[PDB]
């Protein structure tokens, strides 16, 4: 297997791309959301939650998701990278870029809670969080669906990581929960999550072929049905769109498509974005009884959802997908998706609890 | 014919970049000029009529501004990308990804538009608007010059839009404006438009080839050569260099390299990159005496002209370019880029007048 | 020698990266340290320099600097990029695209300077001294470094520009000094440096292989780990992590790894971010004892110093490294690193004195 430059070159500049999801992206869509006086900690415990991220990661999150192991995590035979040689080749690209790329997913997922709870936690309970979350609950989730592990090996499909990202994120931070002042900074977030969206899917193919393509199309057909979807739902409901409204209807499509952007048709990619921007809002005004910076994980956590679902319809070939594997109708996908998705809501969620007790009973919880 | 993976890496990077100048660029552009008072509606309009674009351009506008039709439109055929393979090829990379960067052109001409007038019109009659504009103005336009119709046909020089996105645009927005309180954020977003504009004018190359490289070094130089006629211009006339100032030359000197960047040398480009800053510097001054945002279009409008025009004189191998046309003489070049920039005018004149009689006519211009 | 497509794509969008870190990305980051009053005069200085060296970068400086010539500067056989054929090719790119690549170094170390001495100088004087400063410091030095000069033919290692930009940057900027009011603006900054910095030492490559994914995970890791350095030292030190810190610690590391990052192991980048979040930490608390922007130039100064020394330690291929040239102990490598570190510090001090004298004998230096 050797190494395919044009895939080396896509594949680290959609990895920057990922990583200005996190820095600055996820940060400023917080950081206008939430209250001015909390601003400059949730910055701070963001970017430093990021730092701690990438760091277990080369340490040993690869590994023990990327490593081959049991259904449920790999190993660590690649502490620190060990034994990867500089030159070994992973699909068509270099390691060491597939462990770039992979790492930058686990930083704007812990990124999307931190940038909530941030407000209301502790920074030594948040550092102590992340550490048990990540290892017990992101690892294991992607090795499962991305690193040969069960869900894999049942035939989940999650292009970009619907379940391992946002469904996972989303329970984390609805735990946590249960435990806006600068609108053109939220937009700038937003905007800055759309363009390191590419990345993430497109990316997400692992070289620039035709699935990366399409990938990238869906990517711009999703998030702006979504868009519409959202608006009209607040003009018929609220009697006039608004700018936070514009940019969550971005976020429930690029959410939505995630899972399905490199399986679907642009068709499929239409309504699943018109259908997230509606669950999206429909999911919001229900978590806004239950405020503001945790009602998102209602857009990561019923947009993920949906997305998963509809992957498991619109990949089939009749509606312009790609097509489900040979032997597998559109029924026995469906299981698989339902599955998948239980599986992450429960896990993540018996790991959650088990991350917020444990710092809670160490350093305590509650800000200070 | 293959796909060559370089280059679709390059392209959808591109595209992502050129996405980048909409999504937050040109939005937080205007958003510093016009009144604070203003700016959540006009993000609001922007966002939601680049969604738009995005939906009308899979929908039908990639088929009748790419498809093969006449003179002045394309087809039917790629309805919702209908018969156009996954695998297909166009040049050198994977037809998909010519859809999204072509499309993502579409939007930052909409962008430059919709960014300057929001302030002024219904939300409803922008989107009306947008419809007729984009329908019969854009994609004719962007079918006669780069779709193999009427102007391409006739050897018009236009690498990446002087006509189909600036002077279309500006013209637009005049007929528009007919019927600054951030420039820190007027500074960002000249500064996100600039970097996007690598992926407008480098990847209208079509491929990571010796004429992007060209088309990527004279954006560098032009756009300086502009900054500092500018800035020479505003220190004769009024003193000293402003920041506005500063970033209204930037935007002169992209703005007339776009249609000659691949076709000139560096001679070439600093030469256009001087004229283009100190003729957007005379043409705001005089459009000021007929305020603020729309003046932009003096920026758009002049340097678009002036880049065309003098894209038929650099473009000579005399003068370092890559040469006209075998048997095409530069008066003969010239008098196709004037017919060029005067069909253009006048075609998107006319439609724009159109199209805001339409929305005049059905729910009411003005802003209530 | 022919052009590699996957090469040239990876540098121009590398390229962008770079040219992303000036504008916007230093001009955010000093915006939000500098004086509110200060902003927009810094901004335009900023932004009308960068000008001013890309087309001193084309007009003579890349020949002077990457021409033949001597120990200490090229030739002017390459004038406005005279008799560089479009499709010469250096390396396995086109020779264009290592003009373009090559010049973005320079911008981004003249923003250094003039974004933090923009505050107290006057605007003539800041054009005067970047002439100065960039063709007879930036020129030769980028020449004896990375233009076969004095240090290369030495084998002195600096991948990235730990000595040509950073050490360089620091001296001219404390000599200058000699003779925060938006902390979310300084973080943005600090997030679009991070970014781009990929581009920066990535590229340093040259092309998208195997050296260019050990430099990109280098960065991750480094920077992480030295905003862990910082956080912690600052949490002993003043009793809690800050988010100004937490962005120190970012570019502690970043500058830190940018001489080392494609000859280390991920082992050594942790070493050397927790390293030069420390000393940067400690460095600027020194010179705070001589305010706030010229400070960065402790981090810089002292972080280049400790990556340029600690690439003569971690190179070694017994501590993960790519390996010392053949027949180099690390003792002589360590030797030449310090060697060429005092050469860097007294060539850019001689002639940054002489760039302020001869501005402050014209013009004056300080801001009237």
């Amino acid at each position: 297997a050797v190494a395919d430059k044009a895939d080396n070159a896509f594949m680290m500049i959609c990895t920057a791309l990922v990583l200005f999801m996190t820095i600055p992206g996820i940060a400023l869509f917080y950081g206008g959301l939430i209250r001015g006086k909390n601003v400059l900690s949730m910055l701070t415990q963001v970017t430093v939650t990021f730092a701690l991220v990438c760091i277990l990661w080369v340490v040993y999150g690869y590994s023990l998701a990327f490593g081959e192991g049991n259904n449920f995590f790999g190993n660590i035979n690649w502490l620190m990278l060990k034994n990867i040689e500089l030159t070994a080749v992973m699909g068509s690209i270099y390691q060491y870029i597939h462990v770039a790329f992979q790492g930058s997913f686990a930083c704007i997922t812990v990124g999307l809670i931190v940038g909530a709870l941030a407000e209301r936690i502790r920074f030594s309970a948040v550092l102590i969080f992340v550490v048990v979350w990540l290892t017990l609950s992101y690892i294991p989730i992607a090795h499962m669906v991305w690193g040969g592990g069960l869900l894999a090996s049942h035939g989940a499909l999650d292009f970009a990581g619907g379940t391992v990202v946002f469904i996972n994120a989303a329970i984390a931070g609805l735990v946590g929960a249960y435990l806006p002042h600068n609108l053109p900074m939220v937009f700038t977030g937003t905007a800055i999550l759309y363009i390191g969206w590419f990345g993430f899917n497109a990316g997400s193919a692992g070289t620039a072929n035709e699935i990366a393509a399409l990938a990238f199309v869906n990517t711009v057909v999703a998030t702006a049905a979504a868009i519409l979807g959202w608006i009209f739902g607040e003009w018929a409901l609220r009697g006039k769109p608004s700018l936070l409204g514009a940019c969550s209807g971005a976020i429930a499509g690029l959410v939505g498509v995630t899972p399905a952007c490199g399986y679907i048709g642009v068709g499929g990619a239409l309504i699943i974005g018109v259908v997230a921007g509606l669950a999206g809002l429909w999911g919001v005004t229900m978590l806004k009884r239950l405020d503001d910076p945790c009602d998102v994980f209602g857009v990561h956590g019923v947009c993920g959802i949906v997305g998963c679902i509809m992957t498991g319809i619109f990949a089939a070939s009749s509606l312009g997908g790609v097509g489900f594997a040979e032997g597998v109708t559109m029924g026995h996908q469906l299981l698989v998706q339902l599955e998948s998705i239980a599986i992450t809501i429960v896990w993540s969620g018996v790991v959650a609890f088990i991350g917020y007790k444990l710092a809670d009973l160490t350093v305590g919880l509650r800000v200070p």
